[PDB]
């Protein structure tokens, strides 16, 4: 297993924090709170089985998807719409993409150690996560 999967990462932040917002539409004071907000993380697979959660004030949520076991998932509490994900490791990576809406809510995930750039494609115009810890 060259990649471990399974770490923690308080959450920086997002670069472009309008483009996210338009991912999933919750609001605009959505996008200016998660971008200061330095949440937390936590994956941890064990192969062909992943599960992770943020840990925000604003908003609680998570992925928990297996990897490339195609999916129908819920953004339930956030904005409340339906989606679909399938996950696939490409390296030290497991490219992510929703689906359900959204055709284009994927990530980049891919783990360094103390340092990580996640890529919040979410539509046009990507995102760059930004990550930082472990
Ligand atoms: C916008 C927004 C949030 C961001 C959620 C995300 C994007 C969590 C990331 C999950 C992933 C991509 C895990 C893969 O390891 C949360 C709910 C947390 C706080 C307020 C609203």
């Amino acid at each position: 297993m060259t990649k471990d999967q399974n770490g923690t990462w308080e959450m920086e932040s997002n670069e472009n924090f309008e483009g996210y917002m338009k991912a999933l539409d919750i609001d605009f004071a959505t996008r200016k709170i998660a971008v200061r907000l330095t949440q937390t993380k936590i994956i941890v697979q064990d192969g062909d089985n992943f599960k992770t959660k943020t840990n925000s004030t604003f908003r609680n949520y998570d992925l928990d998807f297996t990897v490339g076991v195609e999916f129908d998932e819920h953004t339930k509490g956030l904005d409340g719409r339906n989606v679909k994900t399938l996950v696939t490791w490409e390296g030290n990576t497991l490219v992510c993409v929703q689906k359900g809406e959204k055709e284009n809510r994927g990530w980049k995930q891919w783990v360094e150690g103390d340092k990580l750039y996640l890529e919040l494609t979410c539509g046009d115009q990507v995102c760059r996560q930004v990550f930082k810890k472990k």
